[PDB]
């Protein structure tokens, strides 16, 4: 037993980052068959980043500008292009290590796994939920750029975030990997505005439901409450409404708890209106919002990849 | 910027990662070069773990007993043997994929990732710190025996942590890969005692540290302290004594925040009388102690492996 936040293995990943070079900015790129993709903002300079023209600034740019390394051997671009806010480069050599994968673009309140990498060689690993804003808790240094963000089902990787900066409130934004942004971020040097963070209520109750799985059973109670009786508590604490499509997603932790969801809501409207105090659930003395029901699933039992 | 508790790259580990088949049970092996190690319970059926003569056991077994499975393909077992209380299986073929690597039996508050396995096939990654009383706090079901513990410095995989029970505690216990237990567990399915618990103070510091890096600097104070002063503060608190090597440990933090690592102590004693009154420090609402100095230094720049 036990709960632990935990990420994907990465190696399927890993065998994936290149170093993109191009002027003195260098960043992190995916290769991917015959194709490397990296954030468009590798061709600006410092002084380009506070309002750049991306497409008269590509132009400046050839094939031969882009210089590519994976470990310490290395392609040629032998084509280049701009997506949204990636480029493309085409190179010579399809990737040996191309994992199985498709491209996603995730919804508000799902999970990823992040591999954050300086100079195309991979740094660490850990999860992340995107926030209802478009904005991740994220770790990232300057390089850190081009690191992805994914989740394995079978052998297959799902690429959905690639990193692009950290906003003045210190949170981070990025694109999918057809490089449209998740929110309404730009990529430039400019104080940007995420809009108000609501907690995941559906992550909460499936957390409170891991956290009786483990024996952590104290906040659970007596009462029992509505669905828009809670949803009126919901949005006195900043937390997303909670839908029947969300009590039907915990269907699963309630059949195996015992615990139905709107006895689950009763416990978590009174630890939000009276504080835990001063106990722990866990080991947190706050309400955790990033594990998914599947999460709690995944890590229960089951918890298997190719 | 930011802060997340972040685990080494997998991809190394993965490639190691076996099934080791005996009877009924079945656990993960490690495979490098020609041997596999896995916990020696493999060998026990149910009834045995309650007082295991491993002796006995292994006797009655000879090396085509041991099925080893490495993905679909596999090797044979050309040698058997206990060291303490791992298996050591000689096999057929040295491991194409074995990476650079060393044993070693780490201190009490170090850290390191744990890839969680079921059936030698990767599951999830997270990070671990050995406690003072020598168990983990990890995520761990039935066939998780076997999965391992690691740092990664360069291209070498140190590991440390060969994961074998759970204590009705709640917690983990396991060996290095010697086979010899971390802390005073055997391997048998008895009601086994954890010592007390103690809060690895100068993991805390460090943490203190990096939040101070990344802006959370309330807690910062006007006082300062002693070392006794603080060590008698923190025998109150069932902190480790605080000792004049942590301090120079913490020599690179404090300099790079030029707050004096008694000015940090200071600080911590006030959080330990008075709480925190209901704010947060990089997101958390408890002292976080799983985070080493050379965590923090890595994570918050270096950050980079082969
Ligand atoms: C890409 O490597 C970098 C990632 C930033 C670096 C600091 N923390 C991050 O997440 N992205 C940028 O530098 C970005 C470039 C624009 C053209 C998109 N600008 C940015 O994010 O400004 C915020 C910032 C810059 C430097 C230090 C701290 C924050
Ligand atoms: C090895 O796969 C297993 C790991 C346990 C399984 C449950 N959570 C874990 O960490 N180890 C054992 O089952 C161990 C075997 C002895 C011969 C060492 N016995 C044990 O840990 O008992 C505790 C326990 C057993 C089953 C479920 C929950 C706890």
């Amino acid at each position: 037993s036990g709960f632990r936040k935990m990420a994907f293995p990465s190696g399927k990943v890993e065998g994936c980052m290149v170093q993109v070079t191009c002027g003195t900015t260098t960043l992190n790129g995916l290769w991917l068959d015959d194709v490397v993709y990296c954030p468009r903002h590798v061709i600006c300079t410092s002084e380009d980043m506070l309002n750049p023209n991306y497409e008269d600034l590509l132009i400046r740019k050839s094939n031969h500008n882009f210089l590519v390394q994976a470990g310490n051997v290395q392609l040629r671009v032998i084509g280049h292009s701009m997506q949204n806010c990636v480029l493309k480069l085409k190179v010579d050599t399809a990737n040996p290590k191309t994992p199985k994968y498709k491209f996603v673009r995730i919804q508000p309140g799902q999970t990823f796994s992040v591999l954050a990498c300086y100079n195309g060689s991979p740094s660490g690993v850990y999860q992340c939920a995107m926030r209802p804003n478009f904005t991740i808790k994220g770790s990232f240094l300057n390089g850190s750029c081009g690191s992805v963000g994914f989740n394995i089902d079978y052998d297959c990787v799902s690429f959905c975030y690639m990193h692009h900066m950290e906003l003045p409130t210190g949170v981070h934004a990025g694109t999918d990997l057809e490089g449209n942004f998740y929110g309404p971020f730009v990529d430039r040097q400019t104080a940007q505005a995420a809009g108000t963070d609501t907690t995941i209520t559906v992550n909460v109750l499936a957390w409170l439901y891991a956290a009786v799985i483990n024996g952590d059973r104290w906040f659970l109670n007596r009462f029992t409450t509505t669905l828009n009786d809670f949803n009126l508590v919901a949005m006195k604490y900043n937390y997303e409404p909670l839908t029947q499509d969300h009590v039907d997603i915990l269907g699963p932790l309630s059949a195996q708890t015992g615990i139905a969801v709107l006895d689950m809501c009763a416990s978590l409207k009174e630890l939000l209106q009276n504080g835990m105090n001063g106990r722990t659930i866990l080991g947190s003395a706050l309400l955790e919002d990033e594990f998914t029901p599947f999460d709690v699933v995944r890590q229960c039992s089951g918890v298997t990849f190719q």
